[PDB]
């Protein structure tokens, strides 16, 4: 909603100004299309200054979500992750792929990793490759957050075959964020 | 429905007198649970003289399929398979399953064979899991084949990856039934 | 319903008693496995004596249709088949499958002809199994009504193209049943 | 539901035993295929005596309805029609049907008489198929009660186009039935 | 379904006769009060001869399976269990269940074993004690499966954590089962 | 539904017929209404006679629970209680209603003891009427199991206040049964 | 449910031997034609001796429960009651309605009394003859109320303004039962 | 809904210049997305003016209510609460959440305290790892309220362990609020 | 919906310019976080010149409605209250809340006023919450009541027991309003 | 969803202007629409400077694919196309659509491979005539491929037999683009 | 979507101004409204420029794409015709009403033509009249497609009878279009 003088943004945009971008819901192709996009939009308009990456996410598709993290990667300007309230599953990923030495959470937020949810229907064959190929991504998934946190692959797998809660010093501990904000 | 003279039976219960069982629909543990039974009864009966099983079926569960076939090979009397209309899936399975030159199919009557249908959900590993569980039953189930039919576990693998229909002399020609009954 | 002092039985089980087989249904699984039985009880009272077969049925499986139709030319006893109402589709060609000479309609009862109806859905390969299996079932449909009409293949194709409603004296000449009974 | 002291009867399986059957509902295949099947039973029983049909029914399938039409005509012994309540549709077809002399309504019974009522979709061609033979059933249907009633086929045409409601000495007036049952 | 001749049994009352029970549904209250019922029947008929328990199923509630699971252990005569089909999560412990030494599966019979599946809502306390009852829950089952298999505590721990399907012979090589059934 | 040689009964008949009655479900007014006419029945049939009284329920209706229960403290003979699987809510206290020193569970039955359910919709006069007579149903439910199992009103409302889950044993020193029964 | 041992009966049919009703569920159209035909059948077995109606009932239908009531009024034999459970709106009026001095309840029984409730759909001069209607219907119950307890008019008006729930002592105090039942 | 006299806003647009924030529903992911985005724009528009934070909230998520939390508490400018209406669970925690001497309620607001709620379904281990979740997340909101309210954290747990209703004075002397709102 | 020439508002925002606001709807959440923006609004505009209130409401909740009431008691301008159609229950609550010698109805306009509404469903003491805390929330209803119309306590208790419907002229005299106003 | 500072755009119109067309949605007729409207569009811009098309699509109609792939190869600029996130079925069919040298997909993107999906339902003929028109569209499909990726049309026949996963690597071995952008 | 700078427009509103109409949707009433209109809106413009209406339909209603027809042939300016994708049906229809010499297809556009599909239900007069107009609907759109083409209005009945699938150059072969649009 909110309305803010200047012309007529949206609260949003008007953050957006700043280089500020909200992830505030689920990840599908929908909100990712939308990441992605105010990211290069940030880029074209100014390729040295850094963004702000506000994460509040349940997670969601992991497509959707990569579309997210290879965009992050391949733009020039720093991107900063900030957890506030929730980082799960692909939600805390996007995190853990902020800029070194640039990824926070506020001091009650939480990080949460797991394995990869999926699905499979039909004959054996097909589901063989649905199979295979949940557990192809899982891999890439364990692999990224190895190099990022500087656990080893094998300590990944282990902690998220469960659902793993995490608070901001453990996330922190974990290599999943550089520094836990202290009120300014 | 229909009663019959002799005290009152239904016609499926006069049909059992003369040690004949009748599967004419999908493969449910139900389903199996009073087929398995007639089989029990009619060995108690008399371990002697054969069986006939009647099958009609577009096949079903399994593991249901196996409490059957298992039952057949278990007892001492043999049991002949008769397809009518079709014998689909693990329908031909319990058709195949019959005594040894003693399993028929009606000149019209249809035989289809595939690979084993199920589903998965949940994490990775979980869908892992149920890959390798649907798979090794595939392979349970091509190896049973392959020693009833003659069938090499290669050809059986082939034939099955997508649906195959056949004809009642092919399913003779490929050793699924021993002869095709001709009208007397 | 109603219930025939003797024992106690429904009114088509005195029926039965008297040879008698009522097909008033659509043609599934169920009732195909409760003629087959029917007819299988029958002939193991009386193999010399024929049997009546009523039919008023819209159609159904064509699968389900060929278990009746396969029992019925496998048994010793002349299935005599009388068409009262409508038999539509597979329903007519039971009525065409009943013995040479022995195939009637009532003077106001119906008869239609037309090509097997069915489904495809999935990858162009199963649909292309399934479009092949549908054509080849019309091509054995055909061939078998060929032989019992006396007409050509060619012909019984065209004229199944579409819904094709006949009057008692139009299956009569067109090979369908031998005789429209006259009331007695 | 009632039992009847005698073995066991329904209240309806009693009234079978002295010859009388009674339809008290709308007419589909189920219903036809056990009246066609108590016709068959009394004539077997005896076919000299008459039987008594009474009538409550809104109509139904005209197919079906043929059935139980042609049966009566079939049959050695008279059909005694007697209209209770409402004969609508098929079911005052079926009323029209009964013996010659031996058709009856009680007073305040009511007949009601229209064309034929059905459905089409697909291609302008399949409609056109499907409007042929409604029209064509139509024909029958006023045929038949021509021969009857005494009424002409141009008035039977012009009488059902739309919903005609007739007392009982209307219906006696019109034709359908012989005499109005006046209180014993 | 089908009767048997002797006064008229269902199939499964003639096989109760001859002391045999069929288990062949999912496990629930209505279903441990049947097998309760039967069993208890069965010792007063003859407290010195064994019972047999066919066993096809996929579990259920844990409370209904212990129901059953301490009447056989109450009861004098021995229970003898036989896997046709599937026994998994609650099944199989009613299979471990039997007599020591007269457990058997047939060869292609299947097992499986995981743990508990349950459910909880409301306030954090309200989930705390249904955590604590299913934890305590699981704590029972491993306990008892323990002392029928020979495993060890921990092993059945971790052998449970996930779906763990067994073939016969490795049910057999667990401890589950006393023999597979080689066919007679 | 199992049927057993005599007549015929079902599996519950022949058990009534040794004064053993089977609770196997949720109460509800309809099971009450069963329970209470068996209960009749026994005392009519022997008032010295004790009757057996086997529970696996979950509870239900509090007033159908007090109907049964009523009817067990009214009727001459010993009322027998046996837990088999679970005694929770309304079923836990019909359990300890039993004649004292006989009241039983299996080894591994649960016992759940916990505060009624209700509801209240409307003025809120209304809910202040419905508030009221769920507290005084409270307070007659403690204080009859005071006199039961020897616990104090105050203990009993701090023991119910969330579910309470009891092993058989925790169950005995409660007082809500006099002994586990040990495997004869 | 369950059979009893004499022909067959079942439950409630060898309690009606005893000349023993039992109310046990929501009273309906259906209920109050059940119950009257079986006070209407004991009378017609014996005229002089007494019938026993329990009733567990939270009411249903002010016209069945006059229908009941009526037929108690009518015949010649008392129809004590007694209350078991609860006794609710047209339950506890039934209650009431049993042969003075044998109107009975059982210790923990619950008696409720309250206004007849009702609906309106409609015109304003429709809603005024449904509410007229229903006030009458109220007098109607309220003036037999007052004769049968002995209280005045005004406090049953009073007393059944709104849900009023009676201990099975305060309802022999009010005057709709005359005794409640001790242990025997 | 209304627009307001200016460029046009909506009417919380209008009061958002004025720094005031409108929390008037429940908190989800949306509402606290919008939230912060607000409360970021202020501290950019002027970092030394205090923002008013209404409340008219039931609360709902935690994870989304420690993103409120967290960012209130980060920023610079002081954070007014002032409860209207209600603040129930979730939002009577944001309520205690306002700057030290600036949290307010109007007379007649009402502010309501208790545990969280959540679920948990799958496996024992599952449950386990939902219910020290939830635990945990209590324990962190009891401190956090600990430590604005001046309560002891024994004192919190007893006082949420059901749902506590309060009044604004309540509320006052509990620590919640600093002070009631006088009308002006 | 309309729009008006002046920048473009729609019909309620020009009114709003004028300082008059709609209450035309039920109240909920929604509208009250509405309803309450505008009036501190237009205080900020002007805090001297009164606000015009025109209220068709049915009521709706009581929460919600006391964050307007509450809001017309804390600003400086004097709040007239205007009924036009229905004012009922909540809304009948607000109209009574206008500034003394303010409060005004039109001629045909209707006033109700009853107890407030709501449910409750869980356990016994989870009721009786729910209970204390309605009752709680009538006696502090009836208080303002009270104070603002000049009836005492048990007047307004008994008044508001059942739907209690008044004129403009009867709510006149009962105090709710202060003048019915007649046409200009 | 944002606005972007200029007048005013949405985040998508924004990028517009920089001649870069995002497709993060399925393919349906509207997204063809828009996405065909947005290249002749630019086209109509500029004729020379080429476009960029960001795909993450599950791929979608096939009709809809060609609309889109028709006008990129129609236009004189050349459309870039980079794959982020997914690619899949029509998805990767317009990647493979892209300028010669200029395809593209980042680090992490998957690409995915299969046959076209469909439905048929009704006559024989009419599922002929579909199963021949899905068989075509794939051979088209697989001849453009054939030229675009530089494969055989045989061995793309091959690899889309079924579900057929690609790392962004592997799709530039494959040919389907012409690299793998490494982080700028 | 997406707003084009300029004012501002919406992506079809700017391509609209170039005089190409976007016809990329089934074809109802309110989208043959909206081509009618922008059709107008043109000729006013200018009425010697010709028209680009671009074609990706599956068809739609007949009477709709009538009102679109004749449009086209009213207005002065040509109205050329572009087949993107599909046009199907009614689509194909309005693609072959172009301008003669100015329709087009894109190389791997679809076009579909078969007979006109509905429905009719009621009385056989209703049908009768329902199955004219559909079959006066289709010789009109035979004829007109006759002069469009070329083709004999029997080769037009013949053609359409089925679904008829043209590949671009066998719909320029047929006469539907005049070029296929090479690649610029």
């Amino acid at each position: 909603i909110p309305t803010v003088i200047e012309r007529a943004y949206d609260i949003y945009s008007r953050l957006l100004k700043d280089r500020i971008i909200m992830l505030g819901s689920q990840i599908d192709d929908n909100v990712a299309n939308s990441i992605v996009s105010q990211l290069l939009f940030l880029q074209a308009q100014d390729s040295e200054k850094d963004i702000y990456l506000y994460i509040n996410s349940p997670g969601g598709s992991v497509t959707a979500g990569f579309a997210i993290y290879d965009t992050i990667q391949h733009i020039k300007p720093d991107v900063q992750t900030i957890c506030i309230g929730m980082a799960a599953s692909m939600g805390s990923f996007l995190l853990a792929a902020g800029a070194k030495g640039k990824r926070f959470a506020l001091p009650n937020a939480e990080v949460m990793i797991h394995q990869p949810l999926g699905g499979a229907q039909g004959q054996a064959t097909e589901i063989e490759i649905a199979a295979n190929h949940i557990l192809k991504t899982r891999e890439k998934l364990n692999r990224i957050l190895s190099e990022r946190t500087g656990q080893s692959i094998e300590k990944i797998q282990k902690d998220t075959d469960r659902d793993n809660f995490l608070t901001a010093e453990e996330a922190k501990e974990y290599g999943l964020i550089d520094e836990v904000m202290v009120p300014e």
